[PDB]
């Protein structure tokens, strides 16, 4: 093995780093996992799949244009260059090395593909077509696309698309799962809180968020209990951003934002499935919920869960970590089946006004066929009326101790239709035993005399026993 010779590896800070503050990736090629064999898809605006930088490991095979209903995800050349952001983040995952042309994948040996589904009428059907396309061909799908990053907005997947989900992690890759990787948001900027966005917030999705160059938490982050973990992306002026592919067959030094740090994570998982093919789409949540790294990463909020793992709304359980992703990979025992043990907390409607808080002992479905002893994700699904809902915060705490932020304030939002059986998700107590008292908080954080009903509190736990 011999470092990239490529032109702007230097520039990709992300990966050549020599300050300690990178993803760790040249130790697991060093250990000879470079992705070969594995499959990604960019689900996005469409693949140039000529660039110079991407033919040599492109994929008919993980490839489709649901746009235009053909095989080909060519995109569309426009002069405000509409539909670069498939090829810049094909390029992270997997442009080819050595080839003196721009820089690197973090698979460099990976195969590559791209669904062409944004340049067009988004429906349901579009969505789930492309989540959908050759499950038992494409291993990793790396996608950003959600509701309007506007901090007013509460919206996911409809129907076909929750069911190709589902589907997709039910059978696809011959039983074992797609792994889906999902960035968790731009809308830092109008204090958007992630949970909002039912794609980033679901357990099927393995939601990633960003870092700054520094270590600090960028602008445009989204926090939310339901992201898992963090890759390096753009920060201020004074920091270096993304380097990658871009269209027209050229080298960009400027891609930015938490969509490109998902593309850098679905490299990550790649190298790992190298590692152990056998890893299923449960098995990769593990492995980043183990081996990720607070260290280098500046947060207010990083807190110690109930087995001893620190977490953070902004960052998960840290910073991705190519080489321990690989190391434990290879010493993995795969997971025991998925319970799911669903509690109605409440035996009437409780008044939120100011401040509402409902303590529940369960047991977690103890003497039952989904007893769960090991959580893994779990869920509130809250159904209220409030006048002005960005005034709420929510938390649940588990029986160990564990805070997990549900909801924070969104100032910009002034939605008066509340939250309809909105599912809350949290991976902040992952390998807690959730057997105990939980406490659900909901607090109005204005001075606004503000007023409302919680009518449905459902806790649903997800793990092991
Ligand atoms: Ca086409
Ligand atoms: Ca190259
Ligand atoms: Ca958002
Ligand atoms: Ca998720």
């Amino acid at each position: 093995y011999q470092e990239p010779t490529d032109p702007k590896f230097p520039q990709q800070w992300y990966l050549s780093g020599v300050t300690q503050r990178d993803l760790n990736v040249k130790a697991a090629w060093a250990q000879g996992y470079t992705g070969h064999g594995i499959v990604v898809s960019i689900l996005d605006d469409g693949i140039e799949k000529n660039h110079p930088d991407l033919a040599g490991n492109y994929d008919p095979g993980a490839s489709f244009d649901v746009n235009d209903q053909d095989p080909d995800p060519q995109p569309r050349y426009t002069q405000m260059n509409d539909n670069r952001h498939g090829t810049r983040c094909a390029g992270e995952v997997a442009a080819v090395a050595n080839n003196g042309v721009c820089g690197v994948g973090v698979a460099y040996n990976a195969r590559i593909g791209g669904v062409r589904m944004l340049d067009g009428e988004v429906t349901d059907a579009v969505e789930a077509r492309s989540l959908g396309l050759n499950p038992n061909h494409i291993h990793i799908y790396s996608a950003s696309w959600g509701p309007e990053d506007d901090g007013k907005t509460v919206d996911g997947p409809a129907r076909l698309a929750e069911e190709a989900f589902f589907r997709g992690v039910s059978q696809g890759r011959g039983g074992l799962g797609s792994i889906f990787v999902w960035a968790s948001g731009n809308g830092g900027r109008e204090h958007d809180s992630c949970n909002c966005d039912g794609y980033t917030n679901s357990i099927y999705t393995l939601s990633i968020s960003s870092a700054t160059q520094f270590g600090n938490v960028p602008w445009y982050s989204e926090a939310c209990s339901s992201t898992l973990a963090t890759t390096y992306s753009s920060g201020n002026q004074n920091e270096k951003q993304i380097v990658t592919t871009d269209l027209r067959q050229k080298c960009t030094e400027s891609h930015t934002g938490t969509s490109a740090s998902a593309p850098l994570a679905a490299g990550i998982i790649a190298l790992t499935l190298e590692a152990n093919k056998d890893l299923t789409w449960r098995d990769m949540q593990h492995l980043v919920v183990q081996t990720s790294k607070p260290a280098h990463l500046n947060a207010n909020d990083w807190a110690t869960n109930g087995v001893g793992r620190k977490v953070s709304h902004s960052y998960g359980y840290g910073l991705l970590d190519a080489g321990a992703m690989v190391a434990l990979a290879q010493d993995w025992t795969t997971v025991a089946p998925q319970r799911k043990c669903i509690i109605d907390i409440l035996t009437e409607p409780k008044d939120i006004g100011k401040r509402l808080e409902v303590r529940k002992t369960v047991t977690a479905c103890l003497g039952e066929p989904n007893h769960i002893t090991r959580l893994e994700h779990a869920q509130a699904r809250l159904t209220l009326s409030y006048n002005r809902r960005g005034d709420l915060a929510i938390h649940l705490v588990s029986p160990m101790g564990t805070r997990s932020t549900l909801l924070a304030a969104r100032p910009h939002d002034y939605s008066a239709d509340g939250f309809n059986d909105w599912a809350f998700m949290t991976t902040h107590s992952w390998d807690e035993d959730p057997s105990g008292e939980w406490v659900l908080e909901i607090e109005n954080t204005s001075e606004a005399n503000n007023y409302g009903t919680l009518t449905k509190f459902t806790l649903v736990l997800y793990g092991t026993a």
